[PDB]
C-alpha cells in the first residue's frame, strides 16, 4: 500500500465523519 | 481508470458538494 | 509530486478547511 493509497484511504475515512457530522448540525439548525 | 484515479475524482466531487451544503448553512444559520 | 499526489494534497487542505468551517458553525449554533 503506497503512501498515496493510505492518503486517500485516510481521506475516504475523514470525508466520511464530516459528511455525519454536517449532517448531524443541519438536523440541528432545523431543529425539528 | 485506475482504483487511485476514481476514489481521487470521487472525492473531488464529494468535498465539492459538502462544501456548497455548508455554503447554504452558515447562510442559513445567519439569517435564522 | 504528480498529478494525482496534488489532488490528495489539495484534498487534504480543503478537507482541513472544511473541518474548521464545521467547528465554528456548530459553535455558531450552541452560542445563538
Ligand atoms: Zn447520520
Ligand atoms: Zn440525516
Ligand atoms: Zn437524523
Ligand atoms: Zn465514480
Amino acid at each position: 500500500v503506497s503512501r498515496l493509497e493510505e492518503d486517500v484511504r485516510n481521506l475516504n475515512a475523514i470525508v466520511q465523519k464530516l459528511q455525519e457530522r454536517l449532517d448531524r448540525l443541519e438536523e440541528t439548525v432545523q431543529a425539528k
